[PDB]
């Protein structure tokens, strides 16, 4: 599907265009990082058993995927400034955030975003458990806070939310209750959500995921693949254009569904203030 409408797509500005005349007006980017520790091993076919963290002069898939979304969603952004986090170091476990900045300042541009991950990452611990929780709040926090200006969050992710060790007989993790329980609440602001997967997985639980979800007034959440369709056998520009394409496309209506549903620029007034972390860096 994605890839139907991609082939026509040669450049990331197509993409943006696109989207500005699907109905994308202002918009504002919430970015999240998961520094978990199976980003060691996680990379073992898609990223020649390097940690998917591993910095070089070559991107890391964290790096490309917050490229392309960056570049793309750019265009819609008034203030260009970026709230972005960390989750799943020692510091914050599968219970906090951490801001890339003290005092949760906000990046300027995705460039921004880019060098200050790259300074931030030979300063972690990697750790775990996984759970989109804390970052969800977070999110929710600060649409809030701007009075219901629409955000898309983006997490970029090599795991999916841990499982309970009884998931055989039908018992979820706190991790799966938090996270579950945040995704349907989120859909009372103007946040769309969006889970950006890479590394090897596995990813194959996530379409079950999907259809699990609660209903809500709106489909906030949307997962993409970015290992399976950056690793097909076309050109580069094809391959980003494909993944803006499948991360974004959805943007535009659920936008129009927050308008709808008069979510936008109003207060929800019951939502607890999330406070991120410092960054754990010299
Ligand atoms: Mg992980
Ligand atoms: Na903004």
């Amino acid at each position: 599907r994605y890839s139907k409408i991609s082939d026509n797509y040669s450049s990331l500005l197509q993409v943006s265009e696109a989207l500005g005349r699907a109905g994308l007006e202002s918009s504002n980017l919430i970015v999240g990082i998961d520094f978990t520790k199976s980003n060691e091993w996680t990379g073992a076919k898609s990223f020649n058993r390097k940690s998917l963290h591993h910095l070089s002069n070559t991107p890391n898939p964290y790096e490309q995927a917050i490229t392309i979304i960056g570049r793309t969603l750019a265009a819609f952004d008034e203030d260009n400034l970026i709230p972005c986090y960390g989750f799943g170091d020692a510091s914050t476990h599968d219970q906090d955030v951490f801001s890339f900045y003290p005092e949760g300042r906000f990046c300027n541009g995705f460039e921004e975003v880019l060098a200050r991950y790259r300074e931030i990452v030979p300063q972690l611990k990697l750790a775990g458990p996984t759970s989109f929780a804390p970052i969800i709040e977070m999110a929710m926090t600060v649409v809030e806070q701007s009075s219901g200006q629409y955000h898309v969050l983006v997490i970029i992710a090599d795991g999916q939310v841990t499982r309970s060790v009884d998931t055989e007989h039908g018992r979820l993790s706190p991790q799966e209750q938090k996270t579950v329980d945040a995704i349907v609440k989120a859909s009372t602001l103007p946040l769309s959500i969006v889970l950006v997967g890479v590394g090897d997985g596995p990813w194959d639980m996530m379409q079950e995921f999907d259809d699990n979800i609660p209903a809500r007034a709106f489909d906030n959440f949307q997962f993409v693949n970015f290992t399976e369709i950056m690793s097909k056998n076309k050109d580069q520009s094809r391959k980003e254009t494909e993944f803006a394409l499948s991360a974004l496309m959805e943007i535009p209506p659920q936008y129009k569904a927050t308008i709808e549903l008069n979510l936008l620029g109003v207060r929800n007034g019951n939502i607890p203030q999330r406070i991120p972390l410092p960054p754990p860096v010299q």
